[PDB]
């Protein structure tokens, strides 16, 4: 937690408690699952990206989405189907608990072939 | 919210924000789903029971469980499979956000035949 | 049977014969299943609750249901899907065989995560 | 009930109450389902055959089974999957309720193509 | 074949060739499957019943069907789903090959619980 | 039948009777299904190919198979899953009924995208 | 590649690179799968047939299709469901990359019983 | 094609031909599907990102992946399951056809909730 930059620490401590065992170091599992968080606010999305780094849950850098109002997004990568939806619920928890946090719309994601994270 | 007794109001306001549309008045849906919250603490379970009364989510009174340390439990009844697990996540959110709240272990529940709530 | 209070003994002896092996002591099985009996009559529901205590089948205390005419209910917890529906049929048997017994409407119940009874 | 011969009347009245709506006249349903009752006793099987004649449930005459102690059997034909298992439970009810009745072992049966009963 | 009565021998020799391995002595398999042959002609149905006796396929005696023109039927019991439909095709083969044989309408049958033949 | 060359007429008349409705002109159905007949004998396979031409069943010309003893094969194209296996049984019928006919080993075939026959 | 005739070598080298491991020598797998390429051009279909010979992928000789404009076709036999569709994509790749090549319409094929290639 | 920057034009023209109808303007479909291309080379990934912009297929900007040798990735978003795998095959086609192009490893991706592209 000391290693994680300060800005996302309030979030980090929250998610660390929220997720539990399914969020920390389950090597046997394969990572087939991620969850994309998209929002117009780059600031909060960066905080979210910093917020999730774990044994079972990792998040990439902030990224733009295809435009047919720029949409920014950050993918949050998980192990199983449980933690995939649980992270989605983890953020909504923070939004409800902490009103000052922005509202982010997200969808669960399933990958067929495994991803290179272990 | 004025009608709901005070003790569960902090919880109520939380869940009211957490759940959203799937937690309020969806008449078309049939109630096949509930979620049981079991814990040794009657006090917190009573607060939980008072906490959930909604259009899509209703909770019965506190009840004991069969003993082969008395276990108390309160069922929380939902509409669909989404709100069933979402309520389970809603409580865990409160526990993580508010540390002073007790730890309650729970399981999602599926009913075959419909239940008389509309 | 001597231990079980008298009032539910006529029922108990009935269910003991009706259920058989699937109703007595199957430890290998996990309890994912229960069956809720709801009715307006507290008296008969109490008798039902006393009636079911077994190795594979356990019943909690009488409990109220959420009101949008008070409805009382008693959950009857089972091991597998077979005994879950079989108990539902076991009560209907008693109602048909013994006319004096009240009419109780019930639904089979499925739980996702296991329940703490062994 | 007057038309049904006397010997199976005690059974008939029982099953008539036990089965209910799913046992009487549901024309929309197709008969894909039957249930075979096999036992060594021809006497009781004949009584069973006389016992089941209904709108949704019909039973053929007593019949022998292939021998690799003669086994006699009587098929009981139903509409849906509900009534198929319900009849199986209906007999077990009679055996438990009435001890003097013999013990009959039976299995539920599924037919792919429909059967000529309407 | 010498043991099998003469009348069904032309049929027997036919089915013996038609069915093959799946029709003779597969003990590992459980008998969940039968096929009912129903027809108005008792004579041909008796010949059919005599025609099928095998390691994997057995047929009971001729039996009547429930009447809402008497219908007679004979069940032919199999091991797996393959032989169940194969026997249905085996008879149709005989009808097409031998025109003098009567036309019999039949359906494949599935049993949930196993049957006492081994 | 007059149009079909003579050599396969004995077969043709057989299959015409064996197959019935599912073998003649069902336009609503899509052809997703064929059945491949492979054998070392080109002569009999040619007769088989001539034997099957129908509204619901069509057969292509005799063709070789990949060699890692030349294997010849002829595909027989059907409408639904019923007629696909039924044709497989139709040939086995001929082999059993008529001993002089050669023994041909075959497998049912399923195609994902539809085939250009209507 | 030296053994394969020259005309299909440009194709062969292409498919050899395109397919990879799933296209070369996987003995453990069973061949349940093929893919049929149909087209009006016999010339290109012959080139295609010569083009595919592999450890995991084999193609038979050019063959006609049933006519209710002669259609020629060549089946390409695979191991698993992956290579079945991959070959279909492999040809489309060649058509897009090399414009001079003809346009061939094809469908993936599934066989129930295994095929004699190993 | 004039609008698309030059560097990815050779790719663009290729994919435009490869994909066809399923790659251009199918509004009725919902976008549940994307495909992630990950590789160590930022240069080629940028070319890939520029290469895919279509009615049915859109690609976001180049993005990094979580590190437990920096991995860069670019997501390519599709409509249905067909185009999702087809794009994966579309790139492999280019790699096989054009050797000078780098080798990129990728996996198909499924999203539960729809994505905001129409």
């Amino acid at each position: 937690i000391d290693d994680c930059p300060a800005k996302a620490r309030p979030q980090h401590i929250f998610y660390r408690r929220f997720l539990g065992k399914d969020g920390r170091r389950d090597p046997k599992c394969q990572w087939k699952f991620a969850v994309i968080f998209w929002g117009n606010d780059p600031y909060g999305l960066k905080k979210l990206s910093q917020a999730f780094q774990f044994g079972g849950v990792k998040a990439g850098p902030v990224s733009c989405l295809p435009h047919p109002p720029i949409t920014y997004c950050v993918y949050v990568y998980c192990q199983n189907k449980d933690t995939s939806k649980k992270v989605q619920m983890a953020r909504l928890a923070w939004e409800a608990s902490h009103p000052l946090a922005g509202n982010l719309q997200s969808s669960i994601v399933k990958f067929k072939k495994p991803l290179p994270l272990t």
